[PDB]
């Protein structure tokens, strides 16, 4: 079927008001609720769930994307690479309840902007507009990367999302927050020591570690290290690809190299299929609970 365009277009009169009033509502039940995955909180799982319902899209036909926010129909609430997700989904709930004209996908992507933010993340320009679209635009299963590939297969699955060697190690650094969970993907154990402070420590870990490929509960291989950390396969392969090594240097080397171009490449993932017309509102920097005094 020939190429939809997805116009972004602004809940009816909202504003930067609206918005901010969203992520505040968002931050302060991240706040509130701590306790989740043994106090590890719901940043991390918020970070996944944007980046999943962004992640299945299709640079060749537009399919999938944030744009639509499908993710709230059963088969792509249920693909098993969302396995876990629908922790962030019910977190969200009260959040949509209280402001029901946001769309699912700008709620999402906010989610996940939000959480890093409020993480003490870089700053994540966001703009609105997503459209709630048909369930019968809902990608099929299957558009998610595998974890027990090698480089190879990371740097051609990030082709199909418009994603070039230094944005995709980027992009893995998220993986400095939460955890694997044996129930959820096959794979257990956390990148590092604190799994919901947004830092480098993912790339330094992978550099300054002594990883041992071992096998889990599940009979997956993934390494580990002595001091409790994990590394899936596709992550470790940064280190393997001497392309992938430089940059997991350079980002274990400065910490605001590493902020600005996560930054850069999560809203580019948050907005991949969106087409935002010539007059619409500039992105939105949202200021954190910190910044606010609240
Ligand atoms: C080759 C690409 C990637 C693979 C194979 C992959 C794989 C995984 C797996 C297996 C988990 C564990 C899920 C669980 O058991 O709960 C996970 C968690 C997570 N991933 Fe990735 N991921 C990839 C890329 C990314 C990217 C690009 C981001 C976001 C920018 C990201 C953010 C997260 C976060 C924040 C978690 C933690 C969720 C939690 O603690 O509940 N991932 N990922
Ligand atoms: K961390």
């Amino acid at each position: 079927t020939t190429p939809l365009v997805h116009v972004a277009s602004v809940e009816k009169g909202r504003s930067y008001e609206d918005f901010q009033k969203v992520y505040n509502a968002i931050a302060l039940k991240l706040r509130e609720d701590d306790e989740y995955d043994n106090y590890i909180g719901y940043g991390p799982v918020l970070v996944r769930l944007a980046w999943h319902t962004s992640g299945t899209w299709d640079k060749h036909d537009n399919t999938g994307g944030s744009y639509g926010g499908t993710y709230r129909f059963k088969k792509e609430f249920n693909d098993p690479s969302n396995a876990g997700l629908q922790n962030g989904f019910k977190f969200l709930e009260p959040i949509h309840k209280e402001f029901p004209w946001i769309s699912s996908g700008d709620l999402f992507s906010l989610g996940g902007v939000t959480a890093v933010q409020e993480m003490q993340g870089p700053k994540i320009p966001w703009r609105c507009g997503r459209v709630d679209t048909p369930e019968d635009t809902t990608p099929d299963n299957g558009r998610l990367p595998d974890a027990d590939k090698d480089a190879d297969y990371v740097r051609t699955f990030f082709q199909r999302l418009n994603m070039n060697d230094r944005e995709v190690v980027a992009l893995m650094g998220a993986h400095t927050l939460g955890k694997t969970h044996l129930k959820n993907s096959g794979y257990e154990g956390p990148w590092t020591a604190n799994p919901n402070v947004f830092d480098n420590s993912f790339y330094l870990n992978l550099l300054n570690e002594d990883w041992k490929l071992e096998k889990n509960d599940a009979n997956n291989e993934q390494w580990d290290s002595k001091s409790g950390y994990m590394m899936l396969p596709t992550d470790y392969s940064l280190i393997q690809d001497p392309k992938y090594l430089s940059i997991v240097k350079e980002y274990a080397n400065d910490q605001d190299k590493f902020f600005k171009d996560f930054s850069k490449a999560f809203e580019k993932l948050l907005e991949n299929g969106i087409t935002f017309p010539k007059d619409a509102p500039s992105p939105f920097i949202f200021k954190t609970l910190e910044e606010q005094g609240l």
